[PDB]
């Protein structure tokens, strides 16, 4: 009652796409490292088990050529990378942004209050300014800006809208995040093999949402969020790092990421599932919710898959975002809760999360930190 | 006039190497080689001089600046060196301003369930958030919401925030805190580069922290209630300010009378705050009514808004008297002003925390140009 509602999903890629059997031939010939056999076969191995049929890039050979900074492998390109990244990514969360205004249905001075998360570039005033402008929205919309946050951002603006929308009558929160690989983008480096991964995975997109209680009845619920948690897990520290430099934004990997979510996922779990306890006096296996996950890659799929014996088509909605979009970052899991309600429609399911009452929304990122929200379904 | 959240402590923290004003601009035009620059020099004391400045802190001085040249130049590559310093030493000076809120609040830190960060110097992955989460030894699931790159507004945005935390959730605790470094604005003054002469004259470092939650125990001390937030974009105001993080660190640039356009717009985004009051008590205050809790963004700001409103002249003071020892250390400035707010009524033997008045403006500006609004309700 008077829950957060998610009322509307919308989302946006760059029109270009990158099939991800052929990525390698062009990332080592832009980068100028075709001459790396044995890095460029590491590097196309790691591609092909991916999960990951293409991912769409802003970044083309165009761009790159004009730019030879960031073809570099640690050269100097912050400031090439920040032109574009300041521009585009306000550009694409428009596109999502005016998909789920549309979805809703609502004039858009109705809208509030505006979350936007980002870890690709951050500029004064910010993209949440430059999307209020781009929108026409009321100058007095109160305003969240959440930068460079990275890919547990989507559930981190969740959380975030889910106390606007509650906490004020009326609020109607429009959620947007934005991801651009511009500030990314590097050459491959045999001192950098951890780098490898996100070259891989990494793709751009835009998502967004409006949230907010007490629908009206021309209003149309989709899922509601009963419950939200952060927590850093143990023996993590380190994990991702991700440092923002002159040569544009580096990450190291240094711990088993897929691993410790693993170990720790029925007890990142327990509160959640001791709420639904509390209302709907029973308790769910894991395998009985429905699960709209970041799709970080296959490994971290498969392994909570396993570990919480999970039938094989409850990641399957994450699977697809994964296998069409690659790694989004943070815009990745509204993606997710977008195709859970895609399918919830395709396959005639009983409710928008698979048929199930019950669902679960993690995002994860450097700490490492989970984010969890647990959604009910429409 | 139940459960709205509440200011239950306030600490503040700077470095401590402290900048006389008066000489500040021999110190600057030094370690920036740029004694040569000698009207540009006379122009930046004239700027200091009226200032409303007697000194600053900074973490920045010759040793460290003489160790990294790139950031004595006037747009010199450097931002590695200067987020180096940054991400070290935001949330350190962040931790000092923290455990003088969490001793004032009186509680085992176990209970602090929401931790909002807000800082416009440096930006990493994990963040300062989490920086100050295992800095403070607080439970791994506190929730966390970290503002980067937010500039002057962000003491109000935190305060905004925390708000919606504590009234959402029912024996919330929430840590904010703001904290800023100008190690990544400081550079060599410009003839070509004006405004950034601005900065140079105002900028300061400081954090400043809060607790806030709704429904103080009888064992908790409330200091101010928050009534009323708002945040608005002012017309007219297209580009005001720039704020452009690059190679050379974070450029400033500002194309507009910033103070005008405050004032001009005062009157009208009081009119709903004011609104609250007439429902609330069902009479009007005049603005001088009210008590003040501005960021002190310079004197133009500050003499500008007082002037507009009438205002006495004692209601900026404590603005005032944060300046004068401080500086503008941009997110973290107003809350600093608050904890004088509250010094002054004890000193001052004042009625209430907010100079003895019942009802208090508490606002904050930015890009956009952004400002926010917040009612506040003395104890």
């Amino acid at each position: 009652s008077g829950k957060a509602t998610v009322l509307a999903v919308g989302t946006a890629v760059p029109p270009k796409e990158f099939d991800q059997s052929t990525y390698p031939d062009f990332y080592f010939n832009v980068t100028n490292c075709n001459d790396k056999v044995e890095l460029k076969g590491k590097f196309q191995r790691i591609c092909d088990r991916s999960g990951i049929k293409k991912r769409h890039f802003y970044l083309d050979e165009e761009i790159l050529k004009a730019n030879p900074g960031m073809c570099t492998y640690m050269g100097a390109s912050l400031d090439v990378r920040q032109n574009i990244a300041v521009r585009e990514v306000p550009k694409l969360a428009k596109e999502a942004a005016l998909k789920a205004i549309k979805e809703w249905g609502q004039p858009k001075s109705k809208i509030t209050h505006l979350v936007f998360g980002t870890t690709s570039g951050v500029d004064m005033p910010g993209a949440d300014f430059q999307l209020l402008k781009l929108l026409g929205l009321r100058p007095n919309v109160k305003r969240i800006m959440l930068y460079q946050q990275g890919c547990s951002a989507g559930a981190t603006v969740t959380r975030v809208a889910k106390d606007l929308a509650e906490n004020n009558p009326g609020a109607r929160v429009l959620v947007a995040c934005s991801e651009v690989t511009a500030v990314t983008f590097r050459a491959p480096s045999e001192t950098h093999l951890d780098g490898l991964v996100g070259a891989a995975l990494f793709g751009d997109g835009a998502a967004a949402l409006i949230i907010g209680s007490n629908p009206t009845p021309v209003e149309k619920p989709l899922f509601e969020v009963h419950w939200s948690g952060q927590c850093v897990l143990p023996d993590s520290d380190g994990a991702i790092l991700g440092h923002l430099r002159e040569a544009g934004l580096v990450f190291h990997l240094l711990k088993d990421v897929p691993g410790i979510i693993s170990k720790n996922i029925e007890k990142l779990l327990a509160e959640p599932l001791d709420y639904v306890k509390s209302v709907d006096e029973a308790s769910p296996a894991y395998t009985d919710l429905f699960w709209v996950v970041h799709p970080g890659g296959p490994a971290i799929l498969d392994q909570v898959e396993a570990k919480l014996k999970l039938d094989k088509d409850r990641m399957q909605a994450t699977r697809d975002v994964l296998a069409q979009y690659g790694n989004m970052s943070s815009a990745s899991v509204l993606f997710v809760l977008d195709q859970m309600r895609k399918r919830s429609v395709e396959l005639n399911k009983d409710t928008t999360g698979d048929g199930l009452k019950w669902g679960v929304m993690l995002g994860f990122g450097p700490g490492l930190t989970v984010e969890t929200l647990l959604l009910k379904s429409i």
